[PDB]
């Protein structure tokens, strides 16, 4: 399976630290609010197109969709039914995956498998969140797609492997988001994280996954072009590239300008990517999602 | 080849009758004879207790129970199971997901664990990427589960006496439920094979069938939480249901006549009726739970297959069909024992 384009769509202007500061190691992010002025559904609508720009694809050309998220528009419709429509898609399966910021992978992953099986060929794939129901200096709003078609295209970038696995049982949640229902009483945090937890686990379990990547491919540590590392904000970023042990390998990174959004890192981190991955050139991705510990990761291969 | 050992169900609190529900909402007699002629439900869980109220099950409460009995039905142990797939449209929270807190319950770890979200037709979703996960990877055995609890848009508590029964006719269409199913790899002996399974998006350029909202912790919750055309829904849920049959009868060679089961939409007992005449499938045997369930949701396929499992014999043949109207999902599977 190879990865023909990937893209991303940032609401608004970036905003700064200075600038958020006066309204009230992460220097800037993109937010929905101005007022909202950007949903979920019109970021993936713009990002999916982008993608599809990017790979010489048109909307009739897709057999399938699928996207991540933690933050939909609504319950039902789906986003993925309602990005499809907008988009031009139909007449194909739409999945939508609900999960924190390794949805991106299992998006991937579940994609990947789809293509190889079956009758599905060329596949989009999205992943984003929209947070502006929740509000602050840490995360941002933005969505991101990449096209996947089944064979070795000359140009694209290879997926050599993808997996995602829950580690964590008996385990306290990491994060906590909710849901209100139109009556019920609101007064209770909306979303909680434990940072000790993450801040500790988060770079150990970074470090699996580089590992079981690595060891299931064959590949040498100090042959790595590229890391895609979780991303969190600034500071656990360098603390993750130090656990990490690859020296050799550039890091691409996204939160310090774009805050954490979620679902969309990975997205981001792969246009960052298919950007400078040459013929050849290898690169590694690794998303942790701490709400209930889900190690996962990718390869790809120039 | 991936067969269905096991299916289970777990469905909240005692069956509640349309009298008993009467008597909640202050409804009478004439009430419950409209709930007959045009409705057709006749009983549903609910995860709340009627009288106080008060919600007494969650949906990973119902998820956890659900797959701790498919998993005994299969003889499977939580520690042979590697992956799991839940489908629902009402998870506890956002995050951490319904599935990785139903598989730390069970004591299922180290594996893949996704959740689809989706309206009813979610059930076949999560029986799809299982199949598929199952025959292209390492993974033998999977937990595929189902269901929704909607008491966050209910409140039996509210004064609906003087309304038009119209105007309040969800309560008593929808049942709070969950079912489970163990899928294993490759043909087994005395299971059910499934012999196909697709989901497909036909909705373009059409305006969504239901609708079903969440709020944040800060905003303003005026807008309607809920939307149905229920004119559509009879519109094209027969037809694109019929469709669906088509489609799977075709691409397997199997006759009609030579159905044993139809596992139907689940919508009302009186709209099942109507289903079932489009399909013009007279030799099948109808499995259906609606009128006893209220329509919980995704739960509806694992409870169709609880109950066609304990009948399908060896050699004998099912179909599946599953409409959502959200924005028009067709879908569909065949089993045969």
């Amino acid at each position: 399976v190879s990865v023909l384009s990937a893209a991303s769509a940032l609401p608004g202007p970036t905003v700064d630290n200075a600038t958020l500061g006066r309204r009230l190691g992460t220097r800037t992010r993109h937010l929905a609010v101005d007022e909202i002025r950007h949903t979920l559904a019109d970021l993936a609508h713009q990002a999916g197109s982008r993608a599809l720009d990017a790979a010489g694809v048109t909307p009739e050309e897709v057999d399938l969709v699928v996207l991540g998220t933690a933050t939909p528009d609504r319950l039902m419709p789906t986003t993925a039914t309602v990005v499809a429509d907008r988009l031009g898609i139909d007449g194909v399966p739409a999945y939508q995956l609900q999960s924190g910021c390794s949805g991106a992978v299992q998006a991937l992953a579940v994609t990947r498998s789809l293509l190889l099986g079956g009758t599905a060929r060329t596949a989009l794939v999205l992943g984003g969140d929209v947070v502006a129901r929740f509000y602050y200096v840490l995360f941002g709003d933005g969505v991101g797609a990449a096209v996947l078609r089944v064979g070795e295209v000359a140009g694209a970038a290879a997926l050599r492997s993808v997996f995602t696995r829950l580690v964590g049982l008996g385990r306290e949640p990491g994060a906590t988001l909710e849901w209100f229902g139109p009556t019920e009483d609101r007064n209770r945090p909306a979303a909680t994280e434990d940072y000790k937890a993450i801040e500790r686990h988060v770079p150990d379990l970074a470090a699996e996954v580089v590992e079981e990547l690595l060891g299931e491919l064959g590949w040498a540590r100090d042959d790595l072009d590229y890391v895609l590392p979780p991303q969190l904000s600034g500071r656990m970023t360098a603390l993750i590239v130090e656990r990490l042990k690859l020296p050799q390998a550039t890091e691409v990174s996204c939160v310090a300008e774009t805050g954490n959004n979620g679902n969309g890192i990975v997205f981001l981190q792969l246009e960052r990517a298919l950007a400078r991955l040459a013929g050849g050139q290898r690169a590694l991705g690794v998303s942790i999602e701490s709400s209930k510990w889900i190690k996962s990761g990718f390869a790809l291969e120039g």
